[PDB]
């Protein structure tokens, strides 16, 4: 008796996603059965990922995504009309669910920031930046960090945890905007990658000593030149490649092997669902009392209207985007 | 005095080493001084990591490399005459040394193993397979290990430990000679990666749960088809990379970061020479009781003539060698 | 006075343009000077020669491009409004021009076709076809000719012209629907590059004789293999290289030397503007005569508004157009 | 009669080295009519040896011309002492029925040594010469890029150009050639494996670019060449040697942007190609400009033919100073 919209993927995506590779479909969808409520999205997020794991789908399928929504209609005593649940249907504005696969909001969690943090600085992205710094780099203080993409939703926050923690910050960003707002933020150092006369000289300068640690959000040949300049024994965290995944042609070559073996690098890939149970409650709680004390300030780049989320997605793969990516229902 | 034969860099390489890139020369050494000791070489070993350290060299200079030798004069009574001792002059059959830089081998070396032992599974091979595989890897039983360039001198003793570790060998090498001997020692699955109708097909057979552990001494297009078969959690140890040290051009695209990354694979390159004291004592004595008790068998490629030094360089570069490469003198 | 819109170039392009990469600005044009005239954009091209030259451009610099125009307002007496005429203001509705470099249409211009063939068929692709095909391969009849890009601009005329001085035509596109088209125009052969089984294998069967001519307007793998099938002494017109345009890692392996020498190949790239005066009005003459004789059958894929016109050169890029590329203002 | 010869024992990987080789000592049978037994006096070895003998079959001989002598006749035509060009492969006796022969120039004198109907007035001076008169069209002062510059073809390339007034920048690969061809008068020669940059080496060379491009290099050096070719500017696609003893797969192509913004002309050429009165003329020329002294002819004479797998080794890796020649 309900309707709802869907984007889905009507072809795939050769280079940058476009306009035609989407349709939208408004459909029926079939009435609750006993134990099942209505979702309603409040906020949809848009995720480099996306770009990745969209080449697995068939035509006419649903955009994955995760979402914050709110019950509109309920037959589960649990979950009255109101309650707002994390819960990822996909690229859809109303969708069914029987309330197993849905994740209530913390406990602690307070009206002073808005819900979409949910999706970004208190939530997975948030998460992606708190593992990768602490556990897999394992910063513990006056290490010099390299961090690219650095005002994305993971790498802002990498940046300012850093910055809490003691280190030394260098950041990589797409524009002369993201430079301004980072260097407000308190990063060390912050360039421009693509008006830096020498990449190589940039980070030289930057830190002469070289990096204790890589937070790499990049890949390719970015990445090639970061390794040339780590200090030995220097620990990667390889948290994404997005520079590749829009690729029509051959990766870029590899670093050379006689760099990455002199430098004996420590270089560890990870998921940010690794991270479950306490040790993920603990990493959230911690997100969103920072946030709440300022060490780790929030921005969000809003697309209003669900009719415009293919083009969140697709500025988003552009760097349009100052901070999480957020599509506001 | 006396007289000395030395091989240098006449000139950088292009591609695979050649007769013409190096020179034989003979001069007469000064006669010793006070402290000093003549060094005759009695093996000498030659190494991948030489032609990669060789574009460091200047034309006209002596290739690196170690050798066991012995004093044959001696004005330095704490080594008389007779005293077997490792030593670095580079690619010479005479060399004088004050003492310093020679290294003795084991106290409880038998005459019942050949001392060029000391230059391959009782030596620097040997130890880097030892902690390559080990520390690096961390094996604690039962991976499935995959050991590329496994009838070399570090391959071979990387998939012998791993057996009496309990793990599963697949090993990969270049020759139909090659593959029968490495069954018979006992590796669980081996092939031809040059005969092979499909890399890809052939390592899914071997282990079509994938791969916990890889012992990669090879890297290039062979590692971009290892990596898209290990395991979630799978670790790496890069140790070498030889089918780039010989390239003309640039080097081949690196392995597709989607998998890396989905995988979470953990990735350390190492130097052999990181371990030292007590740990690198303690890992030589290992090694040697195993190859006494049987557990690690040694096979040696004995390239006889210290005038046929460049010959046996090329050669391992080559695939000829079952076995370390050492040149007899 | 007078109000303009102009496309701008926001940011360099990464790989595909996209529409983050362009920027529509409206401005107030300044009032005519003596001697000056106000131009409307009637039609406007996309060429993929922009791709590459906007390189060469300061971010927010106007996109570069020709339009047919017609003269809105006049201080020139030789431009009376009303007035037809080719010019290159870049991507922008109203512009300013002294006269100069202004071009009037061949004074038998008809009214019995679209004024937009002065941007192809009649212009300047057509020339491109004209000049690489008769002079740089130097046709003379009974040659089998090899066409990529042959639903294009420039590769649907070669092939016609081939067709109408005696040649065989074999054709690669990048569709079905262009096939069929190509066919029933009457092309010997056409295939899609994007599914043949084995594009070497395809090549064969449409001449197994070899090719006389190639008019290459792709480059890359697909030329390496129209080499390896070029008769002795065959000629190539290198026109334009489309394959690499968008690239964002390295250019492909060049053709196999070996191949190229042996026989003994003629390769001469080419500018159209190279030639000029009589050879190019007799050149627009025969093209216009052939149009209206039916010999050169025309399409425009038309994309209606001048706000779209980031859209038809993205489009295009991707192979959307069957025929010249046009944006109607 | 007894012959020796080299065969191709196993395809080359990379760099042909000596194990790839197998000499053979067989018997040759008794002569027929009109066939002649041929002696070796000189042999040469080629670039193009290390790509014709992938097509070779395991246990071939290997392919190569050669300067004879007829030791034994039952050809009225090739009496016993008669000089000619053969082409029976790397062996220092065969047998021939006289069709395949070429006799040297009539005028060839006794002042210069037999060798060089092998080199300068040869099959490699012929490339230099049409490589650089026709397919590069030099008409005198242009600015011209030559590799490999101080071997067979490239040394004459450079002379042929001095001749004709042009300006002549010169690449190779030792201290020793750069000195030899500065010796000659080269304008630049430079060492292109000591060069920390060959663009910023080949921009200093010649700031206003390059008008012509004898290339016998191919691969990334030819890249770098071709975005310093002036506009219009014409390519001799003579040789790619950087190429012919490559394992894996070729390097990028030159980026097509330049070629087709600069308008260049690049035509590959095969020496044969030039026959009867064409070939004549240029063998004519040849002999005059070394009598003359405008062409200098220097040698890399190894000697002895069980050194013929060496010889050719070495040549594919610069060990050469001019034609490499295997005295028998
Ligand atoms: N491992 C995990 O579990 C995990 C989880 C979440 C995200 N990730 C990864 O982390 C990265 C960031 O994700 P996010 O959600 O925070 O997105 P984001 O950074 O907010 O947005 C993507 C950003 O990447 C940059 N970018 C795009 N193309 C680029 C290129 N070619 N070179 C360099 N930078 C480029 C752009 O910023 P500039 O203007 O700075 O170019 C853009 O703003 C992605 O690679 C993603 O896959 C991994
Ligand atoms: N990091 C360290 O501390 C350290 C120390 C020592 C050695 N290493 C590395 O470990 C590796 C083994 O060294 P080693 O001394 O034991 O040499 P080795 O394996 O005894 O000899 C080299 C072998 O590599 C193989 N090979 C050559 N080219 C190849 C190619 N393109 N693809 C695949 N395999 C190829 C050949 O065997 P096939 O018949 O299987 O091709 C050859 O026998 C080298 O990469 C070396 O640099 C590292
Ligand atoms: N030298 C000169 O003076 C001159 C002048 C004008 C144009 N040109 C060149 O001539 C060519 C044609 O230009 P045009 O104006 O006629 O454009 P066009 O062919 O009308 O449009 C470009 C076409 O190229 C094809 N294409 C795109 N990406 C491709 C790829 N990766 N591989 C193969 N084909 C691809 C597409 O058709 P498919 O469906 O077949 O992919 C597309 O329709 C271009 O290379 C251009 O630079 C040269
Ligand atoms: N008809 C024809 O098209 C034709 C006929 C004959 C020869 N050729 C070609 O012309 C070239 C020269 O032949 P040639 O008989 O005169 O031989 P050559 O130049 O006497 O000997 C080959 C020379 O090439 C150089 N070389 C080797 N490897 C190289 C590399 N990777 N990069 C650059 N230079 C390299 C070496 O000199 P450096 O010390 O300067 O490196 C070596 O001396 C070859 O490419 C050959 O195939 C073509
Ligand atoms: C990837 O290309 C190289 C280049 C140089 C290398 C190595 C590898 C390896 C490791 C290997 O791959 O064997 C070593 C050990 N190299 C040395 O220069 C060296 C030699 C002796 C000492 Cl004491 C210290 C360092
Ligand atoms: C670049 O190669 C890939 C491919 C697929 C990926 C990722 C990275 C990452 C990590 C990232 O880069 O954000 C994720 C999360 N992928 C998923 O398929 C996925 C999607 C939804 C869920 Cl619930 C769980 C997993
Ligand atoms: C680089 O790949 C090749 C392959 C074959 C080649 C050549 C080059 C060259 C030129 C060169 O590079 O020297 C020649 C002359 N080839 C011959 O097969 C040949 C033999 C005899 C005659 Cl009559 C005609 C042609
Ligand atoms: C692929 O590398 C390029 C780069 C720039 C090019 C071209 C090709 C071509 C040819 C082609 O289309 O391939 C043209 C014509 N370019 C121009 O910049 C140009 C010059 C003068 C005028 Cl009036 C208009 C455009």
């Amino acid at each position: 008796g309900s309707m709802t919209k869907t984007w889905t993927l009507k072809k795939h995506f050769v280079g940058y996603p476009t306009n035609s590779d989407f349709e939208l479909k408004t459909s029926e969808l079939p009435p609750l059965k006993n134990g099942e409520v209505l979702l309603e999205a409040l906020f949809l997020t848009v995720d480099p990922y996306m770009r990745v794991a969209a080449k697995r789908l068939k035509e006419g399928d649903t955009m994955m995504g995760q979402q914050v929504a709110k019950v509109v209609e309920s037959k589960n005593v649990a979950l009255p009309k109101g309650t707002i649940v994390l819960a990822s249907p996909g690229w859809t504005t109303h969708s069914i669910s029987d309330g197993k696969d849905l994740e209530k909001l913390l406990t602690e969690w307070p009206d002073t920031i808005p819900l979409s943090l949910a999706l970004g600085t208190v939530g997975m992205p948030g998460l992606t930046a708190y593992f990768g710094l602490l556990e897999i780099c394992g910063v513990k203080g006056g290490e010099t960090v390299m961090v690219n993409a650095a005002a994305g939703a993971v790498g802002s926050v990498v940046g300012q945890i850093a910055k809490l923690k003691g280190c030394k910050v260098v950041g990589a960003v797409g524009s002369d905007e993201k430079v301004a707002y980072l260097q407000k933020l308190g990063f060390d150092v912050v360039f421009n990658y693509k008006t830096v006369e020498s990449l190589e000289e940039t980070l030289k300068k930057a830190s002469p000593d070289g990096y204790d640690c890589y937070f790499d959000n990049v890949g390719g040949e970015f990445s090639n030149t970061v390794i040339g300049q780590m200090k030995k024994f220097g620990r990667i965290a390889i948290c994404g490649a997005i520079s590749t995944y829009n690729r029509t042609g051959p990766l870029p070559p590899g670093p050379p092997p006689e760099i990455v073996i002199y430098q004996e690098l420590r270089m560890e890939a990870f998921v940010v669902y690794r991270w479950q149970g306490d040790a993920r409650q603990k990493a959230l709680k911690d997100l969103l009392k920072w946030v709440l004390e300022g060490k780790i300030q929030y921005k969000e780049y809003i697309i209003e209207g669900f009719e415009n989320m293919p083009a969140a997605f697709m500025g988003m793969l552009k760097g349009d985007n100052l901070g999480k990516t957020i599509v506001k229902a």
